[PDB]
C-alpha cells in the first residue's frame, strides 16, 4: 500500500516513488536511545546506496510517545545526519500497516513495494546490508 509523508526536509516522499528498487525503513523515536545511538549506522548505510536501494527513516509524532510534530522538528535541529530522509507521520498509520511494536524496527520491502522482512531492536549494519542483497 501506498503512503505519502512529508519529511522534516520539507519534501514528500511516497513509497510509490520507489518501484523497481529495494527499500529499507527504519521507524524510531526521540525518546529511543538505541535508535539515536543507531542513527549514524543508519545515515552511512543511506550515503552508500549508489543505485541499489533506498533509505527512508520514519517518526510517528503523537504516537507512542513521541514529541508533537512542531516540537519534534524543533529538536530534530541538534541532530545532524546529512543523508538521512526522516518522514513524519502524525496519524500513526505506517505503524499499523508495518506491524511495528518496539523501537527501533527494521523494515525491508522489495522492489515492488511490498513488505518482505520486519525486524524489532537493533540491527548491525552489515546484517542490514546482507539483508538488502538477500531481496
Ligand atoms: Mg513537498
Ligand atoms: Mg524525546
Ligand atoms: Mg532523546
Ligand atoms: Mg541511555
Ligand atoms: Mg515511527
Ligand atoms: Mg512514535
Ligand atoms: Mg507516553
Ligand atoms: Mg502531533
Ligand atoms: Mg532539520
Amino acid at each position: 500500500a501506498d503512503f505519502e509523508l512529508m519529511g522534516v526536509d520539507g519534501k514528500t516522499y511516497r513509497l510509490s516513488d520507489y518501484k523497481g528498487k529495494k527499500v529499507y525503513l527504519k521507524f524510531w523515536a526521540s525518546w529511543c536511545s538505541i535508535c539515536l545511538a543507531s542513527l549514524p549506522d543508519t545515515d552511512e548505510i543511506a550515503k552508500e546506496a549508489g543505485d541499489d536501494y533506498v533509505v527512508l527513516t520514519v517518526v510517528s509524532p503523537g504516537h507512542k510517545g513521541e514529541q508533537s510534530e512542531a516540537d519534534f522538528k524543533n529538536w530534530y535541529k541538534g541532530l545532524d545526519y546529512k543523508n538521512l530522509p526522516v518522514l513524519v507521520d502524525p496519524s500513526g498509520k505506517l505503524l499499523e500497516t508495518y506491524g511495528v511494536r518496539s523501537y527501533p524496527t527494521q523494515a525491508f520491502i522489495d522492489k515492488e513495494g511490498k513488505l518482505v522482512k520486519t525486524h524489532p531492536g537493533f540491527m548491525e549494519k552489515d546484517a542490514i546490508l546482507q539483508t538488502l542483497k538477500e531481496l
